[PDB]
């Protein structure tokens, strides 16, 4: 055995004997239990990030875990390939988005198999391969003739100088990001998923992911936006019904949630394509100026409460249906056409926006709910003010003194009798548009035909295949310039047709390759049903905060539209869900003569304050923040292989922070990481230098000495700790720990008797297989040297309770070191002030 550690050494041959043992290539082994344990897969972007290591690494701790302790094993791992950064890439270096996936690909793939993570590469899969993309095509074509996909027309922005379409997000003032040109706003056919249709169930099925964090769960409860409230009418009045038709001349129907506080409303507000505002604008241009910059407006919903609410009054007016009170129609920004009716009413009393609102225009407010004998100040926004729990209705008339359901119950009552009004569930969430205007995406298989219409393409044909020879220009996506691409002839009459050239949502690849992991290699569906039968669900799933809302609930819609055309089996993909923090580092930069900054990355920096490793010139110590190109601060985790080997990035990401905190890079910490596997080497080295291998100790510990029943009770208790952390609370830096205090305590007992070697050789081959997770390579190899069975079938190391048994310390008695005074005074009187370990006074 090689004194010094030297991972490059050894890690190779590790590898290589994991793989010839094949013990991550696994089957559908019915005579073993099944655990199927998946992290969030990555776009093929280039290279790794440290963000990628660190939540492959917690895939693997709990991976190699649970094969250590028995378990049938699936850890797969694949490319998501489509989007935006391979037509970057191929716009900016005049190459073909297929082949630089693909090269990306191949070099990641490297890259992770380095790290030695215990993936199956049999179950590799690449979406944009047509064995892939086929079966997404096949489940669209079969939804649309369903109607869970259907075709509408759809607002977009157009970047008329970059002559693509641009999401809200790329769309600053007005105009595009990489071209600065005023963006116009079309309405263009686009397909959606009717996921609104699922909604009840994605709401209440979350219900039952009791090992979810809350947090995911809430949001995604606020995502879909469940309300019981209240359709409202509010006739129009007499002198407002110019240039109004239908039922719109007739009342203005709002939505609420609060129709307790209906005789608390004190304006209403209306969309700016509503037609009371179009009427009210048809003389007066100020409210034509509003209309046009709220329709200029390009909000995302992640930014559209932190916008400033604006209105303008119509001078129309509607009539209160329960107390006759006239209230004046304001058109607002925040009311969004599409979202119920398209109107508001406004409580300013009981609702803190309605609140903010009326203070800016001096808009009157009316208290209408009390609670307790707080104090009601017209000026000055409280809590209570919206609270529906405590309170009891106030100037309302006949309705005075009645709690929020009473009260709720009786206004639909009364609203029901007049013709006015009528309970109403609203949800938030909005159909799923798949459209992309965009090449390097999957192709929808629809043909368009003047006969025919909108024609699926058989599954006979599927799939429709992308053609990877085709190099992006920036003048428009390809798709649509390429007539030997969409001209084609109609798979219903065979006449003359034409190819949808848009591409799909590349969220929907993601959506479902969980389950094409059960089966990669099936040609006849989506998914093996042998193979969904017995992978069943993820039992754990691990990736990014960032994909808390969109990803994983078009996940779960995926699995219940599978699931309803008979080739799943369960209501929901993840069983457990581990959310990984950001990475960040410290940034660097040096003054631009152009009163700027210019940031340099670490790797090109030396700190002594700290210098440049080029021009020796100073740079400034700056802020620590998220690893990106933004600030240059990006660490390229190959380099910290490269220097270190793969078991020092693996331990240091797992010691450095638990995986939802954010994990600060540290030099310092790197060095702790290769010092301790350095120490754990010498350790094992030392230990057999002095007498080579003996069985580990087991069985009755009677006539140890003190010393070593004290480090056979910190080894066992070691044990359970760490097997209580990767199993329940999965934070492996408090593992690390428990394993670290386990040597020290071995570092001071001695242990050179022939008892004391059989107690080092226990120590020693349970610390090396609780730290295997986490650090493989080394404990692999060490493992070899203590004991020639293989590891993976010594599996994970058992509690040895009579291990953690503490010993037995006018009248004595006998009592444990565990034991209390409470019975150490009944076991004696058979006051009295007990002495807890020597006698006790009998008074
Ligand atoms: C299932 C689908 C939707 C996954 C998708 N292809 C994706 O996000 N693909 S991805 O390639 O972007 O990332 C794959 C996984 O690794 C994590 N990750 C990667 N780079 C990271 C950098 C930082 C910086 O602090 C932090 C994290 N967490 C990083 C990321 O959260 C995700 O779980
Ligand atoms: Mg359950
Ligand atoms: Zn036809």
């Amino acid at each position: 055995m090689q004194e010094h550690y030297q991972p490059a050494a050894i890690e190779p041959a590790a590898q290589k004997k994991w793989d010839d043992a094949r013990i991550s290539n696994v089957s559908e082994d019915a005579s073993k239990p099944k655990y199927y344990c998946l992290s969030m897969f990555p776009y093929p972007s280039g290279k790794l990030h440290m963000g990628h290591v660190r939540n492959y690494t917690i895939g693997d701790v709990l991976s190699r875990f649970k094969l250590l302790n028995g378990f049938n094993v699936m850890q797969p791992m694949g490319w998501d390939a489509f989007g935006m950064p391979a037509e970057n890439a191929a716009m900016k270096n005049n190459v073909a988005p297929a082949a630089w996936t693909y090269d990306n690909i191949e070099y990641m793939k490297t890259q992770l198999k380095s790290l030695g993570f215990a993936v199956d590469w049999e179950r590799e899969v690449a979406t944009c391969k047509p064995e892939y993309y086929r079966w997404e095509q096949w489940l669209f074509t079969k939804l649309f003739e369903k109607g869970i996909v259907y075709r509408k027309n759809g607002t977009v922005n157009w970047d008329p100088v970059d002559q693509t379409v641009l999401a809200n997000e790329q769309v600053i003032d007005g105009r595009g990001w990489r071209s600065g040109a005023l963006i116009e706003k079309r309405e263009i056919p686009m397909y959606y998923f009717k996921i609104t249709d699922y909604a009840e169930e994605l709401l209440n099925d979350l219900d039952k992911l009791e090992h979810w964090p809350e947090q995911v769960k809430t949001m995604q409860r606020n995502w879909i936006g469940k309300s019981r409230g209240m359709t409202v009418r509010f006739a129009v009045s007499d002198d407002s019904k110019q240039g109004l038709e239908g039922d719109y001349a007739k009342f203005l129907q709002v939505y609420t949630t609060r129709p307790d506080t209906l005789m608390g409303a004190t304006y209403v507000a209306v969309a700016a394509e509503h037609p009371l505002a179009t009427a009210a604008a048809a003389d007066k241009p100020e409210l034509q100026a509003f209309i046009a910059e709220c329709k200029a407006g390009s909000v995302a919903e992640a930014d559209m409460a932190t916008m400033e609410k604006k209105g303008v009054p119509t001078g129309r007016y509607v009539v209160n249906p329960l107390n006759g009170d006239k209230l004046e129609v304001w058109i607002a920004n925040y009311v969004l056409w599409g979202y119920g009716d398209g109107a508001v009413m406004a409580v300013p009393a009981h609702d803190e926006r309605d609140f903010e609102f009326a203070a800016k225009y001096n808009l009157p407010k009316k208290q209408v709910i009390a609670v307790g004998d707080n104090a009601f100040d017209a000026n000055r926004w409280q809590e209570w003010y919206g609270d529906k729990e405590n309170g009891v209705l106030v100037n309302s008339g006949d309705l005075d003194g009645l709690d929020f359901q009473t009260a709720f119950d009786a206004v639909a009552a009364k609203l029901q009798s007049q013709g006015a009004g009528e309970p109403k569930t609203q949800y938030r969430l909005r159909d799923w548009g798949i459209s992309r205007q965009r090449y390097w995406g999957c192709p929808i298989p629809i043909v368009h035909c003047e006969k025919c219409g909108n024609v699926p393409v058989p599954a006979d044909q599927l799939p429709v295949v992308l053609p990877e020879n085709v190099v992006p220009d920036g003048m428009g996506s390809p798709l649509a310039k390429m007539p030997e691409f969409y001209e084609t002839s109609c798979p219903c009459c065979g006449g003359a047709a034409k190819r949808e050239t848009d591409t799909m949502d590349t969220f929907i690849e993601s959506s479902w390759y969980f389950f094409r992991y059960m089966s990669p290699k099936f040609s006849d569906g989506m998914v093996s049903a042998e193979s969904a039968k017995y992978w069943g669900a993820v039992d754990q799933y691990i990736g990014g905060i960032e994909h808390a809302i969109l990803h994983l609930l078009y996940a779960r819609f995926f699995t219940k539209l599978m699931r309803d055309e008979g080739l799943v089996n369960v209501d929901e993909p993840f069983e457990r869900l581990l959310t990984q923090g950001m990475v960040v580092c410290e940034t660097y930069y040096r003054e631009n003569d152009k009163g700027g900054k210019d940031w340099i990355n670490p790797a090109d920096v030396e700190l002594t304050s700290a210098v440049l490793k080029a021009d020796g010139l100073p740079v400034v110590i700056s802020g620590t923040e998220k690893m990106s190109k933004s600030k240059n601060n990006g660490v390229d985790p190959q380099e910290l292989i490269n220097a270190y080997g793969a078991d020092t990035a693996r331990l240091f990401m797992m010691f450095a922070a638990p995986p939802e905190q954010s994990l600060e890079w540290s030099d310092s910490g790197v060095e702790g990481a290769h010092r301790f596997l350095r120490r754990l080497w010498r350790t094992v080295y030392e230990y057999l230098k002095q007498g080579g291998a003996v069985k580990a100790f087991a069985g009755n510990q009677d006539g140890l000495s003190k010393e070593l029943k004290d480090l056979r009770h910190k080894l066992h208790s070691t044990t359970a700790k760490v097997s209580d952390d990767y199993g329940r609370r999965q934070q492996f830096n408090t593992a690390i720990a428990a394993v670290m205090e386990l040597l020290n305590q071995y570092d001071k007992t001695d242990t050179g008797s022939e008892q004391g070697r059989a107690v080092a050789q226990e120590v020693l081959e349970a610390a090396v297989r609780l730290l295997w997770p986490i650090v493989p390579h080394i404990c692999e190899t060490l493992w070899s040297e203590l004991n020639g069975a293989k590891l993976w079938e010594a599996g994970w190391p058992t509690v040895d309770e009579a291990a953690l048994v503490k010993s037995e310390i006018r009248g004595k008695i006998t009592v444990a070191a565990d034991a209390s005074k409470a019975d150490l005074e009944a076991a004696a009187l058979a006051k009295i002030i007990v002495v807890p370990g020597r006698l006790v006074n009998i008074v």
